[PDB]
């Protein structure tokens, strides 16, 4: 399965990348909405993780008009009215960070298992 | 023209109302997110004048699943991320409270002049 981590900080990108990548995934990168749209439309990933630092909730926008494609939203905002509104705009999930990375895998295994 | 007023202050849905009736406009009102939806169904509003006090976004949000009508967003929240994200989930227009009833009434002008 092929995962699009969509991150415009690099350390964190990384770390999940590896963490992904040990788990048998194909991982793609992208560091802002226009590469994340990009790279969705390109590489058709199975699942996106969405993580960028309002520019993230029009990316997820953006993909629900053509795709019903895992979206799994990755935020430092832990508010009620954040997980809220990332769930309504057509997340699948929110995870706060910092995260476990074991959680991270076991959700992204979940959401796949859930669309095929 | 018909104009739905969801607003869950009764004081300034009153204010509203008088003013789009003065106008020529025959008025209905909803005073929650339930009756906003049920108002819409039933009376097929031309335009609507959307102030409830994340209830608002995902109103306006189900609306747009199935309709292009003017949905004008009206809010006391009058930070740079609230009125992104009233236009981003569909809102043709926001306007922030307290507002002036002359502006309120050249916009709800402009924009179903723009609709038909």
């Amino acid at each position: 399965k092929k995962i699009l981590i969509v991150d415009d900080e690099k350390p964190i990108s990384d770390i999940i990348k590896f963490n992904m990548t040990k788990e048998g995934y194909e991982v793609v990168t992208a560091f802002n909405g226009r590469e994340a749209l990009e790279q969705f439309e390109a590489e058709q990933p199975d699942i996106i993780i969405l993580d960028l630092m309002i520019d993230g909730l029009e990316v997820a926008k953006t993909i629900r008009k053509t795709s019903s494609v895992p979206i799994l939203m990755l935020s430092a905002k832990d508010s009620e009215f954040d997980k809220v509104i990332g769930l309504e705009l057509g997340a699948d999930d929110y995870v706060t960070k910092p995260f476990s990375n074991r959680e991270l895998q076991a959700r992204v295994k979940a959401l796949l298992r859930r669309s095929q």
